């Protein structure tokens, strides 16, 4: 052709149909006898085998389901071309498939609960803590795996409600109301929220618990 | 996002419409302030001025109109990120277009006119000479730029027609008869040709003049 094929990008989570072809093989000794094609490596005939075929007669290169990055990401087959009387008439061909990104998974914050003090008397602007979520999709080429935080809500509303910010992209948690009293209230529970595609996507929660120190 | 772009592959000669939407530049300064966008590089603004563009307020790269592998194979240009009070607010952004090939050229022989001779006595499978065509389309990947080569024709037709063939893949013609006598016929002049996509595309013509020696 040569026996070569370029790097495959296939985005996980085809709708398909299936089998989906990707490429031909094809060997050029085929002028001069029937050629069968195959195919191995993981995800062809080893775990997880059958992802990955190709079409004995054929040569096409098929894809039998869809695909998940956070599972393989990338994959390293090698196709066989062998004569109706037996031989190999090629080297194994390379095929690499790489699996690019969807957004598939939600933030996960690294704790439940997360906790940080502050004496009384400190000044609005004052950092409390910083809490972080997670996003395993990818967060260089696009928004997937870019997390936006938000403050859900706060108990007690006393003095009043949203008395505290978060930073959108670092989570450092902040007062930013006068007012702190810790005979009246010595504890702030914040329902905080990670989103991902930077506040567009979707989101899960967490607990901030903010202890006013004496 | 971040300010980066995986490198972008167009195939030559697409059909549109355009402008062609490729990719949307983005900088998360924009959360802070107005960001207009634009690229500068050969393709750009400088020659060939203004194949690719972007626009202002979106962020969005554009291809103007269609692409010829043959003229540039590679473009690389930079996107910039200024704010509306006219600072830069990125390090420009390194995009590279890679140009993908279809089959766009017919093969094209090196010569008008090839010559070869032999001794009137040699034997059937005698090699004559080798042409050779070329094609600039590609010839790793695909079959665009593979030639098959064929005898189109032969005058004249004594002692009878059809007495040499071509290498289909290599351009070797070959005396394949016996009877050459060049008292009675001192020259042949073939017809050849070269077709592309190995036999299925399009084709060019060539002659080859055979001279039986004294
Ligand atoms: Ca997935
Ligand atoms: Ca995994
Ligand atoms: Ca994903
Ligand atoms: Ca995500
Ligand atoms: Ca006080
Ligand atoms: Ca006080
Ligand atoms: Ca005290
Ligand atoms: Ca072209
Ligand atoms: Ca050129
Ligand atoms: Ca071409
Ligand atoms: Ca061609
Ligand atoms: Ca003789
Ligand atoms: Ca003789
Ligand atoms: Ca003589």
């Amino acid at each position: 052709m040569d026996w070569v094929v370029a790097p495959i990008s296939v985005p996980e989570n085809g709708e398909g149909p299936f089998p989906q072809r990707l490429n031909q093989l094809k060997s050029n000794k085929d002028r001069d006898t029937k050629i069968f094609y195959s195919i191995t490596g993981p995800g062809a005939d080893s775990p997880p085998e059958g992802v990955f075929a190709v079409e004995k007669e054929t040569g096409w290169l098929l894809l039998n389901k869809p695909l998940d990055r956070e599972e393989i990401a990338k994959y390293e087959l090698f196709g066989h071309a062998v004569s109706e009387n037996g031989a190999s008439v090629e080297d194994p061909m390379n095929i690499s498939i790489i699996v690019t990104d969807q957004n598939d998974h939600k933030p996960k914050f690294t704790q439940d609960t997360f906790r940080g003090s502050v004496l009384e008397g400190v000044l609005p602007g004052t950092s409390v803590m910083q809490v972080t979520a997670t996003d395993e999709d990818d967060a260089i080429y696009t928004y997937n795996g870019v997390v936006a935080y938000s403050i859900h809500s706060q108990e007690p509303k006393d003095p009043h409600d949203l008395m505290f910010t978060i930073h959108r992209s670092t989570g450092t948690i902040s007062v930013i109301s006068s007012g702190l009293d810790r005979e009246k209230v010595p504890e702030y529970t914040l329902t905080i929220q990670a989103t991902d595609m930077d506040g567009d996507g979707s989101t899960t929660t967490a607990v901030a618990v903010v202890e006013i120190l004496d």
